[PDB]
C-alpha cells in the first residue's frame, strides 16, 4: 500500500465501517481528569490557563490503519516543548501511551487524529511564585483522521497564496519550535487566503523569507533538490518524515533559509502535516506552479511517506481486541 | 474618596463583608450558554475554538464600590475587536448588560473583575467557508477584584525590568489593539522578570522602542510631561482614563513612539490596567527610578483616576437589592 489509489482505497474501506458504527465513541473520545467522555460532550474548567491565556503546548500524533505513526517522536517533541515552557507532563509516559491506546481501541477508530495538550493548570503565571505553577493539566483526545487537504484534492494539488497582510510571529516573541495554539497570525493568513480565492496561506518572516503556513510546513523542489525553511517554523514530524523519505528515494533536501522569491521559481511545491500528510500545491498567487501538475518528486515523497506507516521502524500496531 | 488611604480603606471594609459572606457566588460567577454557574465549577466545551486555537477576543471592565466603571467604553472596544476578527457579539447589548449586573448583584461582590470572551465557536476557521463561522460563543464571568499590584505596594512602587530575552508580538502578526489571550510573549516576559528578581516586564518592539507589559500599559513622566507608546500596544481604558486625568490635572500627555532609552531617563514610571489601576514603578533593571519613591505626578494621576469611579460621566450604580 502506497500509490494514492491503494492508500485511499484502504482508508475508504475502513471509513465506511467507521461511518456505520453505533459506538458512542466512534466520533472521538476525550480524557478529562482520568475519565473518558465522548468527544463532543467533553468539557474543561473555564479557569484553566490553557483557555485563560493559551498557556499550553500540545502535540498531534496519528493512527493509520490501526498503527500509531512515530508516536515516540511526538512524545519526545511534547516533552521538549514542555521543558522550554517550564511545564511537566502530568502522567508518566507508560500511562500516557496506555491511555491513548485504550482510547483508540474503545473508539474503534482505525485512522485517527490524536491530540495531547499540557496546560499551566489553574494558577496563572502572572503574580505567582515558581513553586505555585507546578500543577499542570493534561487533556487528550482522539477523533477521526482530519484532512488539511482532502484526498481528491491531493491528486491535483491545491491553491496557495504568499500572505501579504500578515507575517509569522517571530521566534523572539514565541519560539515556533514549541508547538502552540496561539494562532492569531495563522488565522489572519487563513482569512487572507480565503479573501484572495485560495485555501493555504504561506507566511513570510517579515524579512523576505518563507516560513510555514496555518498548521503545515512548506517544501519547495527546484532542479531535483528539496528546500525547506530552517528558522521560524515548527520542526514538523511530517517534515522529518519528508527528510527521511527524500534520502530513502535518493534526493537531497536542504533545511536552510528560503528567500520568498524561491516560491515563485520552484518546480514543485508541497505542504506537509500530520493532519493530511503530503499535500501538493499546484497554484500559487493565481499562477500555475510550473506546469500546474503534481510533480514527480512530490509523488515519490508521497508514496514513501505513506509506505513508512506500515514499517516497524516508524509505527506500531494497536490491539483493538477487548 | 481619592487619596490612597481613603480608597483602600473603603475597599478593605467592603472586602471584610465579602470574605464573611456564606453565599457560594461571593467567590465569583460565570455565565455559560445562558446559565449561571459558581466560577470554580464553570466548564466550557473542549472543542471551543477559543481553547482549540485561542481564536477569540475579550474585554475586562470592572465594578468599584458597586459602580460599573466605563462599561460602555469596554463594550465598544469589545465590539471593535469582534469586527476586526470577523466575530459578532452573540447577545445584544441590553441583554449583555442586564446579565452582567444580575451576576454582580447575585454575587454580592462590590469590587469586581468582570470578563467577557467572544470565541469563534465550535467550528474552526481552517477549512471553513465564511458562512460556517457565524455561530460564535460568549462566556462571561465576574470574580473579586484582581490586583496586578497589591494596595500596600502602590505606596512604594514595584520592580520592573526591560525584557531582553523576548519582544512584543508585532502588529503585523497580531494587532495588539484587538484584546487577546495569546500571551506567549507576555508569559516569557513574566518568567524573565521573575528570573531577574523583578515582578513586571516591559517589552520592546524589537526595534528599540517601549511597548507594554504583561497585561498593563506603561506611562513615563519626564520634566512634567507624560509619555506613552502609540503603536504596538493595547489602547487601554485605564490608559484612556490616565489621558483624561492628565488633562483634568493640567498636564500634557503624549501618545507617540517612546524610544526604550527614555525608560532609563524617566522622572517617574507608572503601569496602568483595569486589574489594579495606577501602579507606580520605582525600580527599573535593579536601579532606582530617580529617587526610588512614588512621584508627585503619578500621585495626582492616581487620585484623579480613582475619583472618576464615583462620577456619573464614567460610572453607574448597580442595584444589589432583589
Ligand atoms: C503541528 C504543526 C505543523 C506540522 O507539524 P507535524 O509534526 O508535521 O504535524 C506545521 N506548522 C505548525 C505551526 C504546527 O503547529
Ligand atoms: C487589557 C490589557 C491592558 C490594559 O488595558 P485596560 O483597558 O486598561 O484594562 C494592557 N495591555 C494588554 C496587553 C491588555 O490585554
Amino acid at each position: 500500500m502506497a500509490t494514492m489509489d491503494k492508500v485511499f482505497a484502504g482508508y475508504a474501506e475502513r471509513q465506511a465501517v467507521l461511518e456505520a458504527s453505533k459506538n458512542p465513541l466512534a466520533k472521538g473520545v476525550a480524557w478529562i481528569q482520568g475519565e473518558l467522555v465522548p468527544l463532543h460532550e467533553a468539557r474543561i474548567p473555564l479557569l484553566d490557563q490553557g483557555f485563560m491565556h493559551s498557556d499550553l503546548t500540545y502535540d498531534v500524533p496519528s493512527v493509520w490503519d490501526g498503527r500509531f505513526f512515530r508516536l515516540e517522536d511526538h512524545l519526545n517533541r511534547l516533552e521538549a516543548s514542555c521543558k522550554k515552557m517550564r511545564l511537566r507532563m502530568p502522567l508518566p509516559r507508560e500511562e500516557v501511551i496506555k491511555t491513548l491506546v485504550d482510547m483508540v481501541a474503545k473508539s474503534g477508530i482505525r485512522d485517527a487524529f490524536v491530540e495531547l495538550i499540557v496546560t499551566r493548570g489553574l494558577t496563572g503565571v502572572r503574580g505567582a511564585k515558581p513553586e505555585e505553577l507546578l500543577n499542570n493539566n493534561l487533556y487528550m483526545f482522539i477523533q477521526p483522521y482530519v484532512w488539511v487537504m482532502d484526498p481528491d484534492v491531493q491528486y491535483t494539488g491545491g491553491r496557495a497564496i504568499v500572505a501579504r497582510t500578515v507575517r509569522r510571529v517571530p521566534p523572539g516573541s514565541i519560539d515556533p519550535t514549541i508547538k502552540n495554539l496561539q494562532w492569531g497570525d495563522l488565522v489572519r493568513g487563513l482569512f487572507e487566503a480565503n479573501d484572495r480565492g485560495a485555501t493555504y496561506p504561506f507566511l513570510t518572516d517579515g524579512d523576505a523569507n518563507l516560513t510555514e503556513g496555518s498548521g503545515f510546513n512548506v517544501v519547495l523542489i527546484k532542479d531535483g533538490v528539496l528546500y525547506t525553511p530552517d528558522r521560524g517554523v515548527l520542526q514538523g514530524i511530517t517534515r522529518k518524515s519528508v527528510i527521511d523519505a527524500a534520502r530513502s528515494c535518493g534526493y537531497e533536501i536542504r533545511v536552510e533559509h528560503v528567500p520568498i522569491e524561491a516560491t515563485y521559481q520552484a518546480d514543485e511545491i508541497l505542504m506537509c502535516t500530520t493532519a493530511g500528510g503530503i499535500m501538493p500545491i499546484t497554484t500559487l498567487d493565481d499562477k500555475p506552479v510550473k506546469d500546474g501538475k503534481v510533480g514527480p518528486i512530490t509523488k515519490a515523497i508521497w508514496d514513501r511517506y505513506w509506505a513508512m506507516h506500515w514499517e516497524d521502524e516508524f509505527s506500531f500496531k494497536i490491539n483493538y481486541l477487548e
